[PDB]
Parts: C-alpha cells; structure tokens; sequence
C-alpha cells in the first residue's frame, strides 16, 4: 500500500505488456534500463499512480527511447526518441559483454596480434569496456566497445594474471565492426598464475580460527512492515532498490517523542567512477561509471547467509527487468541486521558514586555488487545516538596490465612482469535533504584561529564560523581538513529549546578528490569528482551527478549543469552531493584477491533534539 | 621468565623495600610515580635485570627524587634530587586531588564568593586542576592545583550541571594554602539537573531491544602465554601496563611462513593534552596532560563482562603501586578478545566461475580509564591482513562553565544558562618502529597530479613522491590531506620478492592539530601537538613527547629538544611520534552525557608481504 513498496514481479510484467502493445517492445529493443518512479512530493494526488522508467535499445541500429508508462492505469505517459549523440548513448547492456570478444576472435588484425604472441585465441578473455569519448570522430552516435585482453589458460583460471598488454580494440556493437586494433608493442604476458583457491598458492588453509557466534534468541529489534518499511530503535524508514543505483534509503525519520522528525528524504549513491592514471594509449581512455554506464544494482550478488551476512538477518529480495521486459529476482540480495556497536556512553563519577554505562547499537543496510574484476559492498547504517552513515568496501581482483621495464611513474608490480595501473573509486552520494522537513540551508562550518593580543591574552582561544551557501553558483565546496571544514544542514524554520535551528552536521573522510588534469574528458564527464560537496535546489529530473546518460556522453551533463541554473538554496528543498573516494596505488599484497578497503561518510546531529536522545536506553 | 612480562604485586613490594633500606623511602615519602623499565638494546648481557623508575615525592617539601632500581639485584642503579622549577613538579598525587576542595573550605576569600551566589559551602563540590605555567611567579617551585567549582544538591547529583562561574582559586597542595582566590562576577548557577539515571529525564526505557548475544562455543581463537604474550592468527606480541601510559603494546610481529617478522618494538600512547578554547581568565589557564599530569593508567577502571566487554573476554588485571609502594591490583582492567570484522575478500568472477568470500576478524586489547568528568577507551585492533590499528574513544561528562547572557564565540549552550567551553583532545601515539628490523627510514608520500601534455597527451595521469626524512631536522611533518599524504616506514635493506624495501603505511585521520596561538604557554608545553608527525632517532630517556615532568613545567625538554640533535634517521633505529585528535564544539546532543566519539590512526602493510598474507584463511 506504501507508495515507496519495492517493484513487485507483476508490475514489471505490466511494464512490459504496455509497452508490446504499443509497439515500443518487439525483436530488436532490449530494455537497457527499468525503474519505478518515486512520488513527486503532493499526495493530495490520492489514490496511487506507480509510474515505471524505461530506456529502450535498438538492436538494429535505430534510434532508442526513453519511455514513461504508468502501471496503475496501464498507460504510456511518454516515449521520446533519443539523439544518443546529443544525449549520450545508453546503458551497456549485459548482453553486450559477450559481443567484444566474439567480434575480436574473427578479427584478422587481432588475429595477428594475438599470433604474434603465440597466444591461443580459444583462451584470450576480452573485457567489454566504456569507451567514454576521446578523439575519434567517427564513433559519435556510435555505441562503441573497447576491449582488453587476458588470458585465461583453463576454465577455472584467473585471466587477470595474464593480461596482454600493448594491444587494444575499439568495437561498434550495434554494426558489429572491429572500427580498430590498435598494437603498440609486445609484451611478456605474466607467467604466474593468481589462482587463490589453488592449493600450492594458498598453501595448508589455517586450523586456528574458532568460531564467533552471533545470535538473537528473541529475534532481531526491527519489525519489516508493508514489505521493505523499517522501524528501530526510533528510526523509520523505506528500503528501496533501483537497477542503477542499487539500495536507496527512502524518508529517514527519527521518532523524537511525539514527533516523527524526518532527516533525509532519499539517500543514494548516484553514481561511482574509477578512473585510471596510466598515460598508456592501451589504458589511457580507461574511466568506469560502474553506476551510471554499467548499472550496478543488476549485478548484486544473492548474499549467503553465515558467509556474507552474520548473524540474525532479514533479507529483501528485489525484483527487476531482464533484457526482455521479464521480471528477475535477485533473491537473498539486500541484508538488513542490528549489530552491537560497542559502548554508547560511560562515566563512572566520583561525587555522586553513580557508574554509568550503556552499549550502542547500528542498523545496517547492505548489498554486494560485482561489475567485472571489482566486487563493491554498499552498507547504510543508523546509529542509536542519530548518527547516518555509508561505508563502500572496495574489493575483487586488480585490474591488471604488464610491469613496464625501467618501471613506472603510474603503475605498481604486483606480481614478476604484471602491473597494476594507478586508479581511484570516487562515489557520489545523493542527499534529498529534509531537516525537519524540506526548509533546508546549508552552511559551511570551519574551525577558527584565534591571535593572541586583547580578549585573548594567554593565545588560548579558538573559535568557528558558518557561512550559509544562498545561491547555487557558491554551492560548490572543497574540504579543508586542517581547519576541521565540514557542512551542516540546518531547517531555519524549526528551532531546538535553545531556540537554534535544528540541525545534522557532514563529516567527510577528506580523501583527495579527481585527480586527472582539469582539461582531460574525465574532468568533463566526472566534474562532480572534481569537488568535494555540491548543493542544488530540488528537482525532480535531476537525478545523476552524471547526467541521464553517460556512455559516452561528451562533458558537462549533471551537476555542472544543473548549478549552472544558480537557484536559491537558502531554506529551501535542497539536495546534497557528496563526492568521496578511494585513491589506489596498488601493492603487492592486494594480489592475488584485493582484501577490503573502505571509505564512507556519516551525519551526526548538530542541535537537531533538545538533549541526548538515548537517555531512555536501558542498562541491559 | 620473559622480561616483557607484567609487573608482579611481588615486584612492587621489592622496589618499595629496596628503597627502604636504601633510605629513599621514609614517612614523608610518596610514590608519585613507579614503572616497568624495557630491557635495554641488545639483549647481550647474561640474564634478566628487571629494573623499576620510582618519581619520588616529599609531604614535607624536601625536593623530589627521581630512581632506577634493580628489583633483580636488590640495588638502587641511580638516585637523584630534581629541582622542579627547572625540571617540572612530578605527576599529581591522587590524594592531593581532595585537598582543594577541603581548603578553600575555610578560606574567607572563597566563602564570601559563596555566600554571594548564596551557595552552601557543603554543596560545592570543586574540581582539582592541574596549574599549567602561566605569570605567577610565586608558583614556581610549589605544586600548584587550581580549583573550579560545581554544586552537588544531594549526594547522587551530578555536580557538572551546576557550574560556578566567575569563580576560581589556585592551592599550594604542599604548604596547605590557598594562594589566590578569584571572583570576577558572579554568574547564574545553571539550574536544570543532568541526572542520567533520573526517570524523570529519562522518561520510560525502552523496552524494544532485544538481545545480540556474542558467543565462542570453542573458546578464543588467540593464546595468552607467560601472563600476557598473545599469539593470535599470525601475530605475536606481549601486552604490558603502565600507570603513565596505560595499555603498552611491545614487540609486535607477524608470522610469515617459517620467520616471525617484526613489525613495532614498542607501541603507546604517550601523551594526551586536553586545551581549553574559552579565553575567560577563569577557565584559560585550563590544559589537561592527562597522561603526563594525572597519569591515565592509575584511574583504569574494572571492566565489567557484559557490559564494557561482550563476547569472550580474557581479562589482565595489572598490578601498580600505591602511594606508599604497596602493590595495587586493577582487577579486570584489560580486555582481550576477537571480533569478527564483516568481509575481508570478495570476488565473483564471470570467466572463472569461481564465486569467493573471506570474513574478516580483529584482535582487541583494551582499556578504558576516568579522569574527573571524562572517560577515555583506549583500543588496539590487530587485523588478519597485517594492519594495525588504534582507536581512541571519548566520552563521560562534558566540563560546564555559564553560558553568557549574550551567547559566546568560545562556548556553546547545552542548556538553559549552562555553557562548554570549546577544547580538544589531542593524543601522541609512540611508535618505536621494526620494521623486520630495527634499520627503518620514512618516506612522506604524496599524491602527484600530472598536467595534461606530452607524455601525458589524455591528461588523465597521476602518480606519487615518496621523500626520504634523513635527519630529525627534516622529520617534523604537517598532514596534507588534499594530497593524499601519508608516511611509509620501511626497512632499506630487507626487500620484498619484487626487490623492494618491505614496509608500512601510517594512514592518519587528518584532523586539526593544536589551535592556540604558537606563543601560548600551551603551545610552547604541549609543542608536540602543533604537528602530525615527527621522527626522532631512538634514545632510552625520550620517552614521552613532552618529557618526563609535564607538571607546572615549561617548554624546553620534550620533541623540540630531541630533534635537535639532528641525528640520522636514515635506516637506523628510529621512532615514530604521530599527533592526532578530536576538536569539540559541544552540541545539545552532548548533554546531559556525551555519546562516544573517536578517533585514531592506523598502519598498513606496502610491499612488506610478497603477496596478500590471508590466502589460507578458510571458509568462515
Ligand atoms: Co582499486
Ligand atoms: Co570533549
């Protein structure tokens, strides 16, 4: 009945009847893309409308289109046809990773490529690749491939230990012409394997680790109503899923008392790019949209219970589209559990006698997707003091290449002749704010020095200043860790006791941003990884830092553009993008799986209640 | 049996007899300080000499002594007089902590500031405070404590709400007098409880929790042998205790195959300075070195099963001197347990077939002590995958002061007229570095963007710089969190498989440093703190950052000093000092008992492996 429920298999089946009928479905479309719509802020509307997204692909070569269809009433709202080279291209479709390699094998270019470094073809794996947008003219309007080879010497074999360095091929998958093979020289393809289930690699598995049990003998502490609604410990909230983005957090709200008090509207990551740092023309083009190009909610993994969720879980299986319109449940693919989370508050004080302790507590809500060589862990968690938090654990298999000779400046050795090229992981984390509701402002909190003279005379002071953000064109922020730089949203219309606008306050990581030069493609087509914090006035179309589309969309879409309006954001609906990320410089023991690495962010309450909100939790 | 082992009821009651019949230990004598000293470099000598430091004070006022004593062979190794107002007063005596309180009791000065706030003597509580050094010159050479003032209304009323403001007075604790007594005004006493435990502020507790029980049906997966050497999936180390520093991690290794290699000698946090922001001359003499003034280990509280420690806790409770030299035991101070850590490595891969997940576990070792209204966990994780990790956690009661009627730039309001002032918690942790050795080097390094050109033509190339710190000139560092920065110790003449000094990688959090004016007595007394990291070239009398007598002490022993020596730190045994800490601007959400907040640091393997070192840990 909620209108934030997770798509249901028929509505899907709905989808796709509706669009058959009206033609928008036959031989040659492929749904590239499929996703139910969130309310539009005015349920005065009554009744219901569940309204689906959808990108359709021609396989032959026409143009595709972006369709709207309404679920309720069995209609199509729109359907434009969409000028790919204008727009950008769409969503790589799954179906299309099989096509880059399979097009190179009978490739006389790739052939000889291949032959001259007596490589068997039957055993070259070739990794279907955005291609982004460089140089060649010829490939706009094009959906374009790029691929890169890996030898994988037996089916159980770990192809990312050999990659073929000096070589790489540029495919048009709708045409299905190789456009180009580009060879720039031989180079030893690594020997050694990097097979971490193999025995003689693994060497005898270790008998010292005893078991660590966690369990709930009165079941978990929250209750999973209307399918994905979620209520503990005060919080209240929807669980979504999206076939891009993957889990999206829906009307975060904490129950002050009386007050249900919503926090954010809607939480996502709206997109995550991994752009390399290898100068190499063979790797130079490389820069993966694992969400907006690839769509990483379509590769989550169905989670094992015991292996990759401990404990009492509680599982949502969502549902989304295949190629055809036909509904595919990723069962077992979202986690949710309550984990203990050490000590909350303690003090054991001397003049009253009173020792005073109590334990905290973290919802978590998580999935694992895997888009090629990495595996990604996206975990939400809600704290029992108020605190918000994401955390991205970034793992898989290292995207390889060949070590060069003499070294290099952008590559590491992992391994005897095998490289690691430089990259990052930048996310981009979306936040519909909603401070007590949508009256929002933000402004940017630093820490300040003070000098020693008058007021001031033993130079012990400190203090800190906000700076509210009013217009769009000064809402594009960088951190500055020394001066302690963070951002609070505020509702200046709902004051605490104190009479002080209520607030949560952004603690970022502070990890370095895009580092590619500012002129490069992927400074155009990632600008928001440019900056640390960005903040736009709500609209409904502006979903993606990115953009819509972004295969191989040429710059500025998203973000850049969206600011460019310069909107008031002062006590407005206001939305925060924060982008954050990993910088990687591989090391030698990242091979031969990668053990996790992390980054995230977290909001605390600033002033939002009117004491401690967890002054009712029991000693227990 | 191993020299690292912890200090013995035995051991204490030996030192304290063997100053007794050496004469150092009379009536009037007190024991403000007795510790462990580490065996000496190079283990050449024939058998154990375990040696005990002793600070020794003097109720009558005679001077203090500072002596080593050879608990093994009975002896007193040296003895020496301290003139303390050139050396520093030595850490404050617990038993002094009453005597303000009880002084000012009958002083007319401070009942007349009493009598005109119409506050009952009985009722006020005050806080004894360490002096600092500021422009009394009748306070150097006497062991100064200040008094702040706070009213207890019954018995099991937390006096912290109830700050006296415009109210302060300064005791000579030897000589028994109140030396000054201050009354700038009087202010509004805050009259709103902060009784945690009241119903009434509490209001019902919440039933909705249910229980997580933590379980290990085969016990733990580490051992503890000899008292306190733990071995545990790899890791080899001796857990020691002293009153000054706390928890003490020595010898810390890592079985790789058949050797075990070093990794840190010695691990500590020896420092930790709490400054206050407020420039009112009431509280702006305010700094609390709770490590090197008040010595953190002797307020270490009993942990409680259950409730500070869930799961399967193996308890050390150590052993530490009383005022008088008898044996003092903290029983269950120490905490040591496994946790599991979610997942340490994931891959599904599409070519191989193979589907892989490894879960992740930590080693903990903690404690947590109470120093007046605050309380501090001090933790260390050991990590499967080689990393090392320390977290500190702040929490307890925060330090009140009034709020100004026309609110404040240095104080924030958690109540109605009740004000906190802004400070800092600002840590050092002491690495005396091993890496596979004793011959280490730092290297500082930073992210290196690349302008877009030739060679560089796509302009999407980053790489790093790594600088070699030579002499302790050079090794002073700032954070660069823009940059990326971070600082690998690595050992130049002990190479990974790829023929690369193995090393580690110290990732800090990149927090504010210490804010005060560089003239400040503050930034002269706590100079350690106004930087991220320093090197210095190992000595066995440079233990703590800022000396060993912080006490009413001024600049000149400490960092400043050590460094410079300029000795060489290029490949010889060096240690590393690394700054770190929280910066608080107290919230409504503070009041009226503060959630945890953390900090820390930690060090990753780079290139010290030849590969990932969890290959062989199983299913889980
Ligand atoms: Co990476
Ligand atoms: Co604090």
């Amino acid at each position: 009945a909620s209108p934030f429920r997770l798509a249901s298999a028929g509505e899907i089946s709905e989808v796709q009847g509706i669009l058959r009928t009206a033609g928008l479905l036959g031989p040659e479309k492929r749904i590239a893309y499929l996703g139910v719509l969130d309310p539009a802020r005015g349920a005065g509307s009554e009744a219901e409308d569940r309204r689906f997204r959808v990108f359709i692909h021609d396989v032959s070569g026409a143009r595709p289109q972006e369709v709207t269809v309404s679920v309720t009433n069995g209609t199509v709202i729109s359907a434009v046809e969409l000028d790919t080279a204008a727009t950008g291209e769409l969503p790589v479709l799954e179906e299309e990773f099989e096509v880059v390699e399979q097009l190179l094998a009978t490739d006389e270019r790739w052939l000889k490529a291949l032959a001259a470094r007596n490589l068997d073809v039957s055993k070259v794996r070739v990794a279907p690749l955005s291609a982004g947008v460089f140089e060649y003219a010829e490939e706009r309007g094009r959906r374009i491939l790029r691929g890169l080879a890996f030898v994988q010497d037996f089916p159980e074999d770990s192809a990312w230990a050999h990659p073929v360095d000096g070589l790489v091929a540029y495919v048009d998958v709708v045409s299905k012409e190789v456009t180009r093979v580009i060879d720039t020289g031989v180079f030893p393809v690594p020997a050694e394997h990097g097979n971490y289930t193999d025995p003689e690699l693994t060497g005898p598995l270790r008998t010292t680790q005893k078991p660590i049990s966690i369990t709930q003998p009165e079941g978990p502490s929250f209750t999973v109503t209307g399918g994905n609604h979620i209520e503990w410990e005060k919080w209240s909230l929807d669980v979504g899923f999206d076939v891009r983005e993957g889990v999206v957090l829906h009307n975060i709200a904490f129950r002050d008392g009386d007050r249900l008090r919503p926090i954010i509207n809607r939480a996502s990551i709206a997109e995550m790019v991994v752009p390399y740092g290898d100068p190499s023309p063979i790797r130079s083009w490389q820069n993966y949209f694992d969400t907006g190009e690839y769509l990483v909610g379509q590769y989550a993994n169905s989670l094992e219970l015991g292996c990759d969720c401990l404990g009492d879980i509680t599982y949502l299986s969502p549902v989304i589209s295949d190629a055809f319109g036909n509904p595919r449940e990723i069962r077992n693919g979202i986690c949710m559990h309550e984990e203990d989370w050490g000590i909350l508050a303690k003090h054991s004080d001397l003049w009253s006698g009173i020792n005073y302790t109590r334990r905290n507590r973290r919802m978590v809500i998580s999935f694992f997707t895997t888009i090629g060589n990495y595996d990604y862990g996206f975990y939400w968690y809600l704290y029992l003091d108020g605190t918000i938090e994401f955390e991205a654990k970034a793992t898989g298999v290292v995207f390889t290449s060949a070590f060069p000779e003499g070294g290099s400046d952008n590559i590491s050795q992992l391994a005897p002749g095998l490289g690691a090229p430089f990259h990052q992981h930048i996310f981009s984390a979306r936040l519909d704010m909603a401070i007590d509701g949508f009256t929002n402002r933000v402004e940017e909190e630093d820490v300040v020095r003070q000098t020693m003279g008058p007021g001031n005379e033993r130079g012990n002071a400190f203090s800190r200043k906000r700076t509210v953000l009013t217009r769009e064109s000064e809402a594009v922020r960088e951190a500055d860790a020394r001066t302690g730089r963070t951002w609070i949203i505020s509702n200046p219309e709902s004051k605490n006791r104190l009479n002080e606008p209520v607030g949560y306050k952004l603690h970022a990581h502070n990890q370095p941003t895009l580092l590619a030069d500012p002129g490069s493609s992927i400074a155009r087509r990632a600008a928001f990884a440019t900056k640390d914090l960005w903040v736009t006035r709500y609209a409904d179309d502006e979903r993606y830092p990115t953009g819509d589309f972004v295969n191989q969309h040429s710059g500025g879409a998203g973000l850049p553009s969206y600011i460019a309006q310069d909107r008031d954001i002062d006590g407005q609906d206001i939305v925060v993008w924060h982008t954050f990320g990993l910088t990687h410089f591989p090391r030698v023991e990242d091979w031969p799986i990668m053990p996790v690495d992390t980054v995230g962010f977290k909001l605390r309450p600033e002033g939002f209640f009117d004491r401690s909100p967890v002054l009712d939790v029991p000693a227990n």
